[PDB]
């Protein structure tokens, strides 16, 4: 079923807002790759997979938010007699071209936090195993439910509510898990990590924990508020996770990865 | 609101104006991008972010006056039994677009400036959580007030002229105080700055504050000019801002930054 | 003749994940171009042709799955009278853009196992050139058959259902030759491996042909599932192929290719 | 006022060779982009400020003559009952994207030539101020007065002929202050060239001169031939022009570059 | 006048054949492109040149493909009452967009064969400015006579048939003479080669021989055979010689840059 997006008309606000957002999330992403881009080699090498991965979540982030841009624009345009950016006949957006992309970024964020707590060969590969199957079907799980907002949202003529509910619930549960998964790293990292390494890798945790946080609420919104003003809070909402998931965190995580070079005695790490 | 540029037509060349303009600020983004990537490695690692952080500014900056010579295309079309370019009937032009990408380059560039100041750690990190704040309040405040302009100008049948001034005002507060944290940070630079880079940095500081003064002209014209001509001078001087504010800005803070580097004796810097 | 898709409707869903599967596959592959580039100079020298064949493949990759998204975004339009996407008048969907990039990615994804299992000069090349004749026979003989699913899936009015038959089992037997040939490589490795090494190398063949053998039964689907469902399917089976075999294979190649590195003492390879 | 090609019809072979014109160009400066990325590192860092320019240029250049291409396209279309190719209704050709450009262009090629004479610091920076004012004082001109062509070739309708001299007029003059400038640096060279040196930068000041004179000639071109054919040979002297004055002068001038870097002892300029 | 292939209709697969075509071409030049990036350094720098222009070539090439591809989609429309593609109304298709890219790809790829054949300066620059001159002329006056293609193949209404003849005569004396250049330059290489590269230079001639001489013949094709399979053959022809006369002889010419880079003890050439 189409998106609850699709059922409603816009201010010039609200459909203008929203077009913003995807630009500029767009940007963001594109100008994170130029940064990550050139600042992995300060990393040392037995870090530098996690300089890579940055680069990796900002070109799939980057064009998740370009589709989603070009399909916002696709999909309404403005009447002057009703005053509102409406539906377009041929067209009809979907916000489930942003799940598939997380397929990407989910497994490589909660691997790259791996990395840098210093888990390699098998035990590298053996987390980001678990993590990319626990990733991947909390994300599938999650992709079948959002089929089913118009009916959450009680759009005449849409059923299968009940879908929504399990599907989201299934869902969590892939959540908690990854989040499991990851509070073991984090709190047993490799290297003999100082006590400032220590904390910081907690930190990362707490600051994905927080910021993926935001992607269940923005689900359930058809349910709290299926309106244009609902519409345009859920897109800011999932403009505040992106950056904070991918791009804020990247740089956090770089810091981290930057101070275990240093302590390791990466000469390019020590001068900066 | 739709902005005032929505409610005129337009003559061959002062549509033709803009489109020029739109089209020549992306292509100096771009080139300004290629030339940051190329000249970056020349800045010593301790102020290498500066170097790292103009190129992250030029994509965003690209990128913002790419969609707007884009939607500037698709907004208007040539009527020849008017002799005028007039609104398309299902597109309406946003001036907007270009807000959303300040929240990148507003706080970066004033980053870039601390950076070269020399502060470093938390003392970087905290001014740039101060300007971050103050900026992105700076540019929301202003934001909404931009969706009243059609009012300010007198557009029949558009309410709430009020809500642009106040929205502006309050903006401009936001203004003033990352004014005072930056003029706090070039009057007291760290690592011993000879007496050229102390007088290099005051001059970027006066740079910086009379280039970012435009915007608020820029902002206000509606309420000056609100006709074709003036919303050709409107993009002029947006022009001349961005211009000067990211990419001339960015040459002239890249050579206090190699001055620094050279006087540090990274021997890349002294060679050039 | 058209491909089956072009006979179909489909639900939001059905169209709306096959859009999502070309555009997931298309960022993966920008993602992975951008990973081989960033990281191939980690391979020793006497590797490193199949680092930057996984750049090669990527690229191709990348246009492949755009074209073919560009190409099903055109070829169909949302009717609310039907509440199903429905051909276009003036386009027609092609599978058959992913066959031709198949001529690169074939040759080039055979032709790195056997740069990593050690051979080179004349015997790299020698066996290059029976892989690309393999190659190149296997896919002309498919593109031709896959120009007959029309018939084979019981269109009216579509005749030649014999011609998918025949052309598929030529291609079958090109594509068992190839199987030989790189069977031959991966058990008769060169510069005497370990027997890591050796492992690891028969690994990559097996995964190889896991992988390829998806490829035929995509093929085959117009015969057993020709409905929507059916081509949601095979676009599913296509995307898991495609990611493994090119994105998922590159990474387990480079990871033999730098134990190979490693073990004939390149330094890079060894800090990481 | 509208370009004078909008008030023409072309032939297939008129339009044709226009819109190959444009496509040519656009990819001479991505490949001229490619080829000054690649090689800038050969220069000694004292004149690698020329290398980094070229490719500044060629970026402005290939955006420049790609937006040209597109409006082309855009703005007329096939008809068959007149075989020809015929203005569409709702958009208009402007010539004048290209000058817009030209004040990236003009004033960073006259600064490379100025560069590679040897001039540093202060004096490097006075000459670059000099000539950009000259340049955007000739490049403004110029463009009001190309704003009048369709009166100066009596278009019927159209008033204002005198505005076309007297636009250009003045804009002759900046020029020539940009060729005494040009001409002082190149016949006071800086850092005791050799007389090889001393003759290679006059060549490249004459090469600048004639290349640059063709601008003023095809400014000129509705004087003296306002028909299809004119049109033609117009981009054709445009086109000759743009990968004179940008790319050929970059090789040339790199070339001079490079002898100056050998020998004041460039070792990378002296293995090549 | 519009090339052959707009007075002809084509069955799905004749049409989506070119423009499988047209797509995997753009796809190997791109991909050619990165692999050319990625390898250059490897060559000595005597011979970088040449490493270079295969660089310059591929990006010529790609967009000279990618022009056709778009061109080819936007001139053609399915129709279901023929299920034929047939032209679109306000669009004509060229086959004339290749050859002014040729104007780039034809000197540039004789000239690095001149580079690995060890000319350098005034020697490399006359045998440049020669197979320039030979080069342009050679494909200026095939441009000219392939206007006259519906003419040679009797489209009626069209007249002008000798004018193919006389200006593809004129062209073939070109290209006899570029063909005496080269083969002067491969039978005299410079620098003490040795046998086997003499001999490698010799067959890297005779390859552009071979590769060039297809160009001719795909000319000439409206003479023998102007049908929809016709064109399908010429495209097909087209597609093989632009493979192999571009990224083919790169990698060819590459081995060879490569094997003289380390008799010459360029140890990096030698490493690998
Ligand atoms: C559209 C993007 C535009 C980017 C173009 C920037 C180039 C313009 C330069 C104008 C001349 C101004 O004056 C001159 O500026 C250049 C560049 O900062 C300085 O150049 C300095 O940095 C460059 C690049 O890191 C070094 O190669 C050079 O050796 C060094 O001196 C000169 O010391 C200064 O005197
Ligand atoms: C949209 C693209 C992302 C832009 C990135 C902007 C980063 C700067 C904003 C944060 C500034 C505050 O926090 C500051 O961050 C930078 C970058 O992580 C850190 O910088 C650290 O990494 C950079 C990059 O590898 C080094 O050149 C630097 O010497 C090092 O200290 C500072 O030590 C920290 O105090
Ligand atoms: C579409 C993009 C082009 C992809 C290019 C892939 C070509 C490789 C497959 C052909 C193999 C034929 O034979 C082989 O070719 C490669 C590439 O020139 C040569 O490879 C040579 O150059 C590469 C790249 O500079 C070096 O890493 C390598 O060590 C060296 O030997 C082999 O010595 C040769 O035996
Ligand atoms: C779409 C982008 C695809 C690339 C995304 C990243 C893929 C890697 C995910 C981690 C897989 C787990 O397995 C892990 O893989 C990485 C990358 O091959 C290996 O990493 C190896 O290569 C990288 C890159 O050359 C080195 O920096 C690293 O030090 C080295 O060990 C680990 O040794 C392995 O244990
Ligand atoms: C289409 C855009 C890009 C086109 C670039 C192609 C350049 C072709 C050059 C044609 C040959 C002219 O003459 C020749 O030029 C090249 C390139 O400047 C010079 O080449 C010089 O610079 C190159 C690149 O920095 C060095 O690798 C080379 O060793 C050096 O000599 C030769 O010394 C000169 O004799
Ligand atoms: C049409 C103009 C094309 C301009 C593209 C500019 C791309 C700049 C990318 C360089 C930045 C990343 C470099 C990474 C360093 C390793
Ligand atoms: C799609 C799901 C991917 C699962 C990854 C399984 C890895 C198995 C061990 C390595
Ligand atoms: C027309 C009413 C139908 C509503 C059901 C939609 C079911 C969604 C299933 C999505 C499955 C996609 C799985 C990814 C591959
Ligand atoms: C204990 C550590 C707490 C960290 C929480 C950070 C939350 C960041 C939110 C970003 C939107
Ligand atoms: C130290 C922690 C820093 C937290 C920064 C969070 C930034 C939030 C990004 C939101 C961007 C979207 C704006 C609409
Ligand atoms: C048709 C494709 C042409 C692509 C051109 C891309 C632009 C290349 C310029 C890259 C600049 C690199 C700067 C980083 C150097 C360190
Ligand atoms: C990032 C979110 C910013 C939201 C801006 C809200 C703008 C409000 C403008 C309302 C104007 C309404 C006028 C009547 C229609
Ligand atoms: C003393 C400081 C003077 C700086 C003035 C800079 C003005 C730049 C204007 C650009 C528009
Ligand atoms: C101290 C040097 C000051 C240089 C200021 C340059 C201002 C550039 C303005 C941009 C051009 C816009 C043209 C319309
Ligand atoms: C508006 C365009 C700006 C972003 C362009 C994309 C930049 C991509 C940079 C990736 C560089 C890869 C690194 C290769 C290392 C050798
Ligand atoms: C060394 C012989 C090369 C054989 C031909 C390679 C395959 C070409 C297929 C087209
Ligand atoms: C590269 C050449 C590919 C040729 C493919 C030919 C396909 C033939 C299909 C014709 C059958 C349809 C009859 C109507
Ligand atoms: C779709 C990915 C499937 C991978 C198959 C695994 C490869 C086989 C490994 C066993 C070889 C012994
Ligand atoms: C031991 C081998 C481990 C690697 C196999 C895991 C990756 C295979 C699956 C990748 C394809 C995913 C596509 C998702 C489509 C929904
Ligand atoms: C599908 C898109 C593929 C993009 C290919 C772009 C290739 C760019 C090549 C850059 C080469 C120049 C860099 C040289 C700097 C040293
Ligand atoms: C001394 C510096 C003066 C700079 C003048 C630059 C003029 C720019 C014109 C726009
Ligand atoms: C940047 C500044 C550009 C100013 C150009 C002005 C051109 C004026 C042309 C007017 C011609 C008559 C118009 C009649 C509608
Ligand atoms: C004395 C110097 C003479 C140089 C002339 C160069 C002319 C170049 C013409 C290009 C068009
Ligand atoms: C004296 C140095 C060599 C001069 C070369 C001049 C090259 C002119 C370039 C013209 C390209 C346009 C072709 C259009 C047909
Ligand atoms: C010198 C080595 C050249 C390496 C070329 C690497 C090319 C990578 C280009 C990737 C472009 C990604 C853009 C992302 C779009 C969203
Ligand atoms: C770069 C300039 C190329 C000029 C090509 C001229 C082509 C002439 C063809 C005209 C013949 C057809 C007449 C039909 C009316
Ligand atoms: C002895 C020289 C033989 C070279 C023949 C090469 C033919 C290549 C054909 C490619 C199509
Ligand atoms: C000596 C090696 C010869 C290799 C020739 C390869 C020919 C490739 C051109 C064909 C590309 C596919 C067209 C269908």
């Amino acid at each position: 079923m189409p998106s609850i997006e699709n059922f409603l008309a816009y201010d010039f606000w609200q459909y203008d807002v929203i077009r913003h957002l995807f630009a500029f999330s767009t940007a963001v992403f594109l100008a994170g790759l130029v940064y990550f881009a050139m600042t992995a080699r300060t990393t040392a090498p037995n870090y530098r997979l996690s300089a890579n991965i940055s680069a990796v979540v900002m070109v799939s982030a980057a064009l998740e938010l370009g589709q989603l841009w070009l399909l916002w624009n696709e999909s309404f345009q403005w009447a002057e007699l009703q005053g509102s950016f409406v539906p377009v006949a041929g067209e009809r957006f979907s916000n489930g071209y942003r799940y598939m992309n997380w397929l990407i970024d989910v497994p490589m964020l909660a691997t790259q936090l791996v990395v840098v707590c210093g888990f390699v060969g098998t035990e590298l590969r053996n987390r980001w195993a678990k993590l990319t199957i626990a990733g991947v079907l909390m994300i599938l799980t999650g992709y079948v439910g959002q089929y089913f907002e118009p009916a959450v949202a009680g759009v005449p003529g849409y059923e299968g509510a009940e879908q929504f509910w399990i599907w989201g619930i299934i869902s969590t549960a892939f959540f908690v898990w990854m989040l499991l998964i990851l509070a073991n790293a984090v709190r047993n990292p490799q290297g003999a990590p100082s006590d400032e390494v220590r904390s910081r890798l907690k930190f990362c945790f707490w600051f994905l924990l927080a910021t993926w946080s935001i992607y269940p609420f923005a689900y359930a919104m058809p349910l709290f508020a299926p309106t244009a003003d609902g519409v345009v809070v859920r897109q800011v909402i999932y403009t505040v996770a992106d950056v904070s998931s991918k791009l804020v965190f990247g740089v956090i995580l770089s810091q981290v990865a930057l101070r275990r070079s240093a302590e390791e005695g990466f000469e390019p790490a020590r001068v900066a």
